[PDB]
């Protein structure tokens, strides 16, 4: 009945199975996603003297942590049924071309405005330069600059949750086999997504939209990075990257 509600002018809320499918996530999300009501205490700012071609000292510091940061991606997809209930094949497909986009998102969140930094892993917290030249290049600027902009978007662990999953239910993903069912996947979240958001009821004007255009956002840092990756295989040697690294962001 979503239509002739919208048009009305009723701003529908979770249905019962919606909230079960938001606590399904929520809760997928929450445990891949390290600490929480306390992450910044347990941040360690990154020695000023890192990161003033690529940067190695800064690139070898943010190598180490790169590999629990992708699984705990992965094992956010690991408690979502849906992904479950897709073939290996695309379930990989799925993973390569989510992980820059939910790295870079939960980073992102973890955006301080005092420090000005990002927070990676939980534990390591990293200015605009650090990262840049450590790197991600302009691909930082990318992120602190989504991260300063979602400050006023005030998301909980539900919408960056929610976010995650539209992100890994991309059905435009070359190579997939599940179209179909992958896009009735991602409807699935948009739609308990933006009833989140009517149940929130946040004091910014277009919200939804608002949201939406960060999505789109986020595939251009996904899509930069794989950019930035090739350009990194040239400033640094294979054996500078992990092997998860390697089996995630190359063909
Ligand atoms: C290391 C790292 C971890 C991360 O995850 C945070 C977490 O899952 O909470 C999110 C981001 C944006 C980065 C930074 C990063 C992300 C990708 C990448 O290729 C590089 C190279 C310089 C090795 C660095």
């Amino acid at each position: 009945m979503e239509e002739l509600q919208k048009s009305i002018g009723h701003k529908p809320e979770p249905t019962d199975e919606e909230w079960e499918l938001i606590k399904t996530v929520t809760e997928a999300h929450v445990a891949t996603n390290a600490q929480g009501s306390h992450w910044k205490q347990k941040r360690k700012f990154l020695p000023e003297d890192i990161g003033q071609k690529v940067d190695l000292e800064a690139f070898s510091h943010f190598t180490k942590i790169i590999t629990p940061a992708i699984t705990r991606v992965v094992d956010f997809a690991k408690k979502l049924p849906m992904f479950c209930e897709l073939p290996c094949e695309d379930q990989i497909i799925l993973l390569k071309g989510c992980c820059m986009e939910i790295m870079s998102l939960r980073a992102a969140v973890r955006y301080d405005p005092e420090s000005e930094t990002l927070t990676l892993n939980g534990e390591m917290a990293v200015t605009r330069g650090q990262l840049k030249n450590g790197g991600l290049g302009v691909v930082s600027d990318a992120i602190f600059d989504l991260g300063m902009s979602l400050s006023s978007f005030n998301l909980d662990d539900t919408e960056v949750a929610l976010l995650q999953a539209v992100l890994l239910m991309s059905s435009d993903r070359p190579g997939l086999a599940c179209v179909e069912r992958i896009e009735k996947y991602q409807d699935s979240f948009l739609l308990a997504f933006e009833h989140y958001i009517n149940y929130r009821k946040h004091h910014v004007t277009h919200f939804w939209p608002k949201l939406l255009m960060k999505v789109t956002d986020l595939r251009m840092i996904g899509a930069c990075h794989a950019s930035r990756f090739l350009h990194m295989k040239v400033e640094c040697p294979t054996e500078l990257f992990p092997p998860l690294f390697l089996e995630v962001f190359e063909d």
